[PDB]
């Protein structure tokens, strides 16, 4: 009852911050939109229940959720990686490494036992070799993007190990709320905050070879 | 029975266009050879009956038809943007936003009720975003290819609300024959008609920079 | 029982290969460190059991194996298509033929009957289409990479064919040392072998253009 509440909200939020970034960007490539775009689509397979399987202490696992965050967040590691102006074949190896953070994740959230805990480390592992580029950048736009990395990207694993995910130490709407807000802080918030400045981060990069 | 006979039918026509794409185009990148040999995976896969769902009216609903068109099309769609000269962020826009459209065309099939609305929405929204930019382009090259997104892209989602994957107006047996013969239509005729223009088009943007 | 420390000792090399390789190499794209990563992940999901289906003559089939191979086989052929200096056109191509030859080669595995004769016809003309221009390549290069594809990847569909995925001569175990054998080889050993060869090939192409 409460859990489709937070759903329907993460449906509605997504579908007018798509329409919103649609409208407000350039009629290009508009990576805000389809992350956007994405998270709905996410959003109404775990309110239709497509596949729901048995937490911890209780709770639901929706492992749809982190299945999509393979997509949406590679759109969004794209834009990071680009803001600090890592190599095109680092960026590459970031987006992987984000589609392996968040498959792994999937496979943590849905087994049990030691298959749970395997795929979790994997998944950690994977992670720290993820953000340590990131948050050693040297670039002048490292703290800007910092914020995301430390709240947002690492209140995942974090709501993951109390919700029924990992321990199940809080129910399964209060860990959706969680999920929701974070989504809100790192697909949305990220974009009103940056979004001039990462155009102008790459315009400055087309211009200048080196 | 009758169905069998017409997957057999893809089955058949599909295997002969692959063989006959490899052999005619140069023995490099071939999207014509690619896109035959998935939609032949498809065909087998849909004759096998692999995910079969109940749709309206008492048909039949092949949700896996949508989803390798998610792989088919991009090809498909990779072709038409090149050809109508759109950038290489837009191209790849574009590609994403054919992924998209299949993907929730295929959870508008497959689901029911509100969520197969929803779906369809949301599907439909981004077909009007992708085909926007190819029915308005100034390419001289527009009109070979509207015919193409006319009556055959958007043959598919009329066919798909006649067919048990919308309203079932028409049964699963007649919706096949229409969805085999829009494919012939997208996907060889297509390349029968602008292979040749589109070589050249390619060739003329390699060598013209600008 | 036996399977079990067959799977296990997969998922124990391959990690102490992921992590080898990521500490030997540059901490920049790393294709040998994602390819035993992904491999990491698809041993454990054979432990676990999670699509296991009955094969040939009462085996077992872990058809999830060849899913993953059109993921990390990709990487793999990056590498060996642009140590023969293909064009970029070309190594896109071959990674296309290469995710076919492991998609529909998973749906021989699982699928019976005419059925897998059929997948297992598309990968096989798919897999000739993909090693002929290798086998055939004028790189001195050459005969470095034959072995890998002489006795690694053409080791594949005949261990396939042997065992229960095909007819089922040899039982599920024995398979499964043996694939376990073929992806030390093609995976670590090629590495080991290899990737001084392949990065100053690399930087020769970045230097010298033409
Ligand atoms: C915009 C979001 C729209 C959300 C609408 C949600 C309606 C559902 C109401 C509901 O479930 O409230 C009760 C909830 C569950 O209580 P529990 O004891 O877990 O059962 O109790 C709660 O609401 C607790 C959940 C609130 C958690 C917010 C955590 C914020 C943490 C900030 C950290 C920095
Ligand atoms: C990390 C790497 C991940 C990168 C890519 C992952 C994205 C795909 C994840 C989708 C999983 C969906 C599985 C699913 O729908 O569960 C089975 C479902 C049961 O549904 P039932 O209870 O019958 O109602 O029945 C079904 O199978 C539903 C029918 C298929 C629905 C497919 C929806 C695909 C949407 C793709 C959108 C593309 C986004 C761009
Ligand atoms: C090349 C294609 C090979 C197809 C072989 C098909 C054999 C199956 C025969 C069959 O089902 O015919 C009867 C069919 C069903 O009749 P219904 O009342 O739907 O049951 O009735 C029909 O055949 C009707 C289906 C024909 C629909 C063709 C639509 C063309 C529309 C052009 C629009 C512009
Ligand atoms: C839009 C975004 C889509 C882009 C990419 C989508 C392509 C993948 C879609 C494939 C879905 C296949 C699902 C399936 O096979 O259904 C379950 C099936 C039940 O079969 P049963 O009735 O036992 O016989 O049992 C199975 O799971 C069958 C075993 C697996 C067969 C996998 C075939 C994969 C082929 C990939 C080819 C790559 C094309 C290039
Ligand atoms: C490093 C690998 C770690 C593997 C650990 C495996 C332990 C399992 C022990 C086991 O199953 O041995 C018995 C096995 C099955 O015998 P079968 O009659 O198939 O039942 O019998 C066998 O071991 C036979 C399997 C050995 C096959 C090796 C094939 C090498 C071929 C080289 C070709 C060139
Ligand atoms: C050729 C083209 C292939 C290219 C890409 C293919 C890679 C995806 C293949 C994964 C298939 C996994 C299917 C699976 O887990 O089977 C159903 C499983 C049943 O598990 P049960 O017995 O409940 O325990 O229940 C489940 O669905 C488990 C829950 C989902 C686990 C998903 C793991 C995804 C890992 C992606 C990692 C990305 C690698 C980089
Ligand atoms: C929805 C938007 C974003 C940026 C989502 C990010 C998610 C993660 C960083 C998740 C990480 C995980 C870790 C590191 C380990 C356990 C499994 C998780 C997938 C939750
Ligand atoms: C097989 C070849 C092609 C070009 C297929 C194209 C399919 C579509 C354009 C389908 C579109 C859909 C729409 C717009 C909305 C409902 C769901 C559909 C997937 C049928
Ligand atoms: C794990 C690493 C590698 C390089 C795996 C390669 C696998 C193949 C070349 C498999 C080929 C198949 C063929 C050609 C036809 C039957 C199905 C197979 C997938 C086994
Ligand atoms: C303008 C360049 C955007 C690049 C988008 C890359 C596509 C990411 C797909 C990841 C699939 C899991
Ligand atoms: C500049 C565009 C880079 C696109 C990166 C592609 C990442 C592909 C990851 C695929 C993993 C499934
Ligand atoms: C059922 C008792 C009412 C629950 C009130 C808590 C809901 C507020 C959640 C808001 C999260 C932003
Ligand atoms: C020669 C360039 C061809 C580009 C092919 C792009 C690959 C599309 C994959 C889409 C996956 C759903
Ligand atoms: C010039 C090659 C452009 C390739 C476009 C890639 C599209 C990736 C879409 C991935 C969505 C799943
Ligand atoms: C069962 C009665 C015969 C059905 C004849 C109709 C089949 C012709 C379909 C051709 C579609 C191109
Ligand atoms: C440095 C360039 C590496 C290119 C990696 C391509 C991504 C392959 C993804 C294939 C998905 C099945
Ligand atoms: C130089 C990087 C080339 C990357 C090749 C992408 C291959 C995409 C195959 C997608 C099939 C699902
Ligand atoms: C159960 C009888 C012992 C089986 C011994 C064979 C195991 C050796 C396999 C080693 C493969 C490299």
């Amino acid at each position: 009852n409460q859990i489709e509440i937070v759903f329907a909200a993460g449906i509605a939020l997504f579908s007018v911050a798509a329409a919103y970034f649609f409208w407000a960007y350039k009629k290009d490539f508009n990576s805000a939109f389809l992350v956007s775009f994405i998270t709905i689509i996410s959003y109404i397979l775990m309110l239709e229940g497509s596949l729901v399987s048995a937490g911890a202490r209780g709770g639901e696992v929706y492992a749809t959720r982190w299945l999509f965050y393979g997509l949406s967040c590679s759109l969004l590691m794209y834009e990071i990686a680009r803001f600090l102006r890592k190599s095109q074949s680092e960026i590459v190896f970031l987006m992987f490494l984000t589609v392996i953070v968040m498959g792994t994740g999937g496979a943590a959230a849905y087994f049990e036992g030691w298959y749970k805990i395997g795929f979790f480390v994997l998944s950690s592992v994977a992670y720290v070799l993820l953000v340590y580029p990131l948050l050693t950048s040297v670039s002048p736009n490292r703290s800007a993007v910092a914020k995301y990395i430390l709240l947002g990207w690492t209140g995942f694993p974090i709501a993951f190990l109390l919700a029924p995910d990992g321990f199940g130490i809080i129910t399964t709407t209060t860990a959706a709320i969680l999920y929701l807000l974070l989504d809100i802080f790192t697909k949305v918030i990220f974009y009103f905050d940056l979004h001039r400045k990462m155009e102008v981060n790459a315009q400055k990069v087309l211009a200048v070879s080196g």
